Formats: C-alpha cells, structure tokens, sequence
C-alpha cells in the first residue's frame, strides 16, 4: 500500500472493503465500470447501460463521466454520503433530497488515490524593473506586462539599447529548467515574427545548475534579482 | 477494458497515450504533478496529488482531491502532446495552455470505453386519461411527484382511498425496478400508514420481478407504451 491501491476487477466483497479504505484514509475512488445511473432530485431520471468514470472524494463530491464531455453526466456536491449494495448511492438530504445511483453491471476496475490535500510577487518584481529598468540592463524599456503572445504570455515585455524586443520571465524562487523551457517558447515564438533579434532574460534570485545550462546552450540570458 | 501499468515510465506513457488515441480510449492519470496554465491570464498550482482525465475528444480535466469542480479543464477540441509534461492546448482562437508537468506518476489507467447513445410520461398520459387500465376507480393524482425518499411516477388514490403509487417502466421491468417502487411504497408507510400500495406498471416483467412483488406485497399491471 503506497498511494495508489488497484483492484483488476473487483467483487461486492472487495469493493464493500476498498470503499472503507478509502473512507478510513481519506482517499480518492474513482471506479471504470459498465453500470447504469439513475437520479431523483427535481426530477427523475435514468441512463441506460455504459462504460463511465465515477470519482468519489473524501468531502463526499461524486462525480460521473462518460467519455465525451468536459462536465460529469450527474455529479453531487460536497456533503453528500455515500453507501453500497451492488449499487453506490450518494444521498444529499441536506434539506433538498437528492439521489444518485450508480447500478454496476460490471466493475471493470477500481482504484484508490490516497492522494495529500493540497494547501494553497512577480508583480512586485515587475514594479521594480518598470522603476529602474537599470537592475536589468543599462537603456533597457520596459514596455508592457502580461502581454499576450502569439504562444503564451510574457511576463515583462520590452525592447533593449539596440532596439531588440526583451523578454522577461520573472520567477520569485530559484528558477529551475521549467521555468527556462517557459521563456524559451516566448522567445521562439517571437523569433518566428520579429526575427533572430529576441533576447530571453531570466529574472529571479537564483537558479538551478540544470537552469544555468540550458540558458548557456540556448542563447539566453540571467539576471540576479529579489523580490524586495 | 482496462489497461493498467501500476508506475509508468516516459517510454511507457508515450505508448499509452498513443495506445489511447489509436482506440480512443480514456486516458486517467493519478500523479503528483504541477499545474500551468496559460489562457487569458496566467497562473500555476504547486505540486500536489492531482487526477487528469484524457478523453478522446479532446476533453482535459485536472482534479485535485476536494471539491467537485476541476482545479483546470480543457473543451472538447484541444490537442494532447507529451514531452515530461501532459499539455493540452487550444488554439482554437482564444489561445490555451494547460500543462501538467509530472513529478511522479504513481499510475496511468487507460479505460477503452463505448459511447454512449442515448416514453413513461405517455404511459402516464394514458393512466390519466383512462385510470382504469390500473383499476375500477383510481384517481391518478400527481406526476412526479415528491416524497421524503424519492420521486413517484404516478401518485394516486384508489377505490377505498388508499395512497396508490404506480412506478412506469416501459421495458421488461426488473428487480432494480420493484425496489425502487418498494423504498417509495416505505417511505410513504411511515407516514400515511399501512394502507399504501404500490403497482408496477410495465409491459412485462423478469421472474425475480414478479417474485420479489409477491414476497413484498406488491402489485403489477400489464400496459404498454403507445
């Protein structure tokens, strides 16, 4: 048991077992199935046989996807409980009643995620560099923030002593090879329209060896800078 | 259905996506990761354990685990490409970019799924209109009607003024079908008593059907849709 628990095809005696793990740790279950889904909420409804995606989170968010669209066929929200039988119900009867039933034909497989909560500027940098433009560069301009490109978004974009348009990518961490493959797309896109005069500068307090090198073998450029 | 490699490498991610697209399958991917995203503004989510699901129509949705919208999505229509990072981009004039740079696949599921393809309110129309295709002197009185554990088809009062639930299939009706006819019927006895009865209205019906309405006390009528 690591993070990802898999059942090839599950029993009702296994998926009973697997539904109580996942509710004891915390995880996320999300079942591939042939099955059938039937709702009573505002109104009633059905759909027939099929192969569908049914995500169960931890706060009780129940999700259904077939395997089309962007939206869940039937969803429900956080707070809904859930329940099993042959078939997994989630109930809200938080004051309207909801019920959605997911009927298994057949369990193709079952999976559990015991994946970790995920808990939650560059614009002052930027501030900066408007400011006094010199702690880029001696006669450098900073022109616009945020600019849209024909690929992307440029952080800071402006135009150098020579007249070269400059691209900034401003990073407020170590910068990593991430963060320099970034700035290269702004930089190629932008040389496939103003030519082979783009400058790609890297602004952050620091960076990665890995960084240092793919900037040196790219033809970009670095510059030291902390968010004040 | 289901293909499986319980930890994939760059060389086994590549075949499965391409596995993916060849069948059109449903690619789902478990994996601590990190989120870009560049569209009308710009924006990024640290490393986390995230759920993407991959749908043969272009369909990108990135989970984490909490709520019940997606953290970021992609419409139907936006081109997958593979590098170390997942992306997905729509240049479909808005520009795009929803990337998934993997730290750490713990597993990618590909799910070759069928589409799906896609009436009792009739059947309702005729109970209304003649309710002696039920029986001698039932009101049919309301349409989906709700109750404290669930919607009624067809609602009514018979001869003697007991509560009438019918439940309208229009197929072979099925076990499914008499239990959840008998949480309705339930539902209602703690409220308005024992004098509640509760009649399947389908066409025909499976053995176990008929069997568990007898074993339960409940009733079945023959009709059929139009």
């Amino acid at each position: 048991m690591r993070k990802v628990i898999i059942k090839e095809n599950p029993s009702e005696e296994e998926i009973k077992e697997l539904l109580d793990l996942a509710e004891k740790h915390g995880g996320v279950v999300t079942i591939f199935a042939r099955c059938k889904v039937h709702y009573e909420g505002r109104a009633k409804s059905e759909l027939g046989e099929g192969d569908r995606i049914i995500i169960i989170k931890p706060d009780g968010s129940f999700l259904i996807h077939q395997n089309k669209k962007r939206e869940p066929v039937n969803w429900q929200p956080p707070g809904s409980k859930v329940t099993f039988k042959e078939n997994s119900m989630i109930s809200i009867r938080r004051r309207p009643y909801e019920r959605l039933e997911v009927e298994i034909i057949e369990p193709y497989s079952l999976v559990v995620f015991l994946a970790e909560d995920y808990e939650e500027s560059e614009a002052e940098m930027a501030n900066l560099i408007f400011e006094n433009p010199r702690v880029i560069e001696e006669g450098f301009k900073p022109i616009y923030r945020e600019k849209p490109i024909r690929h992307g978004i440029v952080d800071v974009m402006g135009v150098d002593k020579d007249g070269n348009i400059v691209v900034l990518e401003l990073k407020r961490r170590k910068a990593d090879l991430h963060a320099v493959s970034q700035m290269k797309r702004y930089v190629d896109s932008l040389k496939e329209e103003y030519g082979e005069n783009v400058r790609g500068i890297l602004v952050a307090p620091s960076l990665t060896e890995g960084a240092k090198k793919l900037l040196e073998k790219e033809g970009l450029e670095f510059r030291k800078l902390e968010p004040p």
